[PDB]
DNA sequence: CGCTAGTCGACAT
DNA sequence: TCGACTAGCG
């Protein structure tokens, strides 16, 4: 997540409305749509309780797009990605503590208080993901699980034109280097588009608008991959690269006290978790649907090793590859927990 | 002015 | 899964 990336791209965005891809096919980040299901029934989830609110939320949402001739294509969340341990360690920290604090204040009497720790330790299982593909199964909607990050996985969806669009709300997709993005959609179908063409229309972003110069622009200010340098946001960071006549963008990253006549020091770590993160951006595996095997989300280059990229992801077999993203086994158990079968009637 | 880190929000009755 | 918002800092 590209912090404030949304406010500093404005001018490159339209209000508009789903019914302009009528007839088309457009991805979704369904993951949103369960975190925002699951805060109306966040105590629920605290105890244990049984509850299928967040699949009648996400229903709602696909009938939606189901009404105005949208044929969507549900992406969920896979496997725990090397790269993202360190956050993902830190968020399921943050999510014990504020369960063990909530289920503290339910031993005192404040019932207010502990609803608050509860919608901020809400952790979305995938039997809760599982639930909302049998629902949307049901109803002919596709959906698709990732092999690890969904951002990837939409990315590709939309670079093969697959669909033409990815409704979500992180900001991360522009990074990955999606066409068009669809954000900030409300239950009825309004939101803000970016396309990655009308990036010119910023100003502040100068030449930096290439996809290879945006991807830099945005480890630089800081993503989940890699920690930005202790001052650097995306103006500055930016600004580096307007300045960068130079194709080689290690030698930029060193030479960053230069462009910017800061005391920057950059230690040798940092360098290598910058081609650490730009190669996630990259080559993270997804899952080609027609084909049915794993994929880097770009063609691997001549420049780059296969094997020092165990961080942006792990081969398995095109087999265990399609019954994950179908939902049939288990991201941690790895064992079959549905028996669906897309053959006997997106693939 | 730009960056950082904490806070509040997403639901819906 | 995320981001919007602002105070406090350089
Ligand atoms: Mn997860
Ligand atoms: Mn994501
Ligand atoms: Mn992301
Ligand atoms: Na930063």
């Amino acid at each position: 997540g590209i912090q404030g990336l949304l406010q500093f791209i404005k001018e490159a965005s339209e209000p508009i409305h789903v019914r302009k891809y009528k007839g088309q096919v457009v991805a979704v980040d369904t993951y949103c749509w369960l975190h925002k299901g699951a805060i109306a029934c966040a105590e629920k989830l605290a105890k244990g309780e049984p509850t299928d609110r967040y699949v009648g939320f996400c229903m709602k949402f696909v009938n939606m797009l189901l009404s105005h001739g949208i044929k969507p294509i549900l992406v969920f969340d896979g496997c725990t990605l090397p790269s993202k341990k360190e956050v993902e360690r830190s968020r399921r920290e943050r999510r014990q503590a504020n369960l063990l604090k909530g289920k503290q204040l339910l031993r005192e009497g404040k019932v207010s208080e502990a609803r608050e720790c509860f919608t901020r330790s809400i952790n979305i299982t995938h039997a809760m993901a599982h639930k909302v593909i049998k629902a949307a199964r049901s109803q002919g909607v596709d959906c698709l699980v990732a092999p690890y990050e969904a951002d990837a996985q939409l990315a590709y969806l939309n670079k093969a034109g697959i669909v033409q669009a990815i409704i979500t709300e992180d900001s991360d997709l522009l990074a990955f280097g999606c066409k068009k993005v669809i954000l900030k959609m409300d239950q009825f179908g309004n939101g803000l588009e970016i396309d990655q063409a009308r990036l010119g229309m910023c100003r502040q972003l100068g030449d930096v608008f290439t996809e290879e110069k945006f991807r830099y622009m945005c480890i630089l200010s800081g993503c989940d991959y890699l920690s930005s340098l202790r001052g650097i946001g995306l103006a500055k960071a930016c600004k580096v690269l307007r300045l960068a006549n130079n194709p080689d963008i290690v030698k930029v990253i060193k030479k960053i006290g230069h462009y910017l006549k800061m005391n920057i020091t950059v230690p040798e770590d940092y360098i290598n978790g910058f081609i650490r993160a730009n190669n996630t951006f990259l080559y993270q595996l997804v899952f080609d649907p027609i084909k049915r095997k794993l994929i880097p989300l770009n063609a691997y280059e001549d420049d780059v090793d296969p094997e020092t990229l165990s961080y942006a992801g792990q081969y398995v077999d095109d087999s265990i590859a399609l019954q994950i993203a179908l939902g049939n086994k288990d991201i941690n158990t790895f064992e079959q927990i549905d028996d669906y079968n897309p053959d006997t009637a997106l693939y």
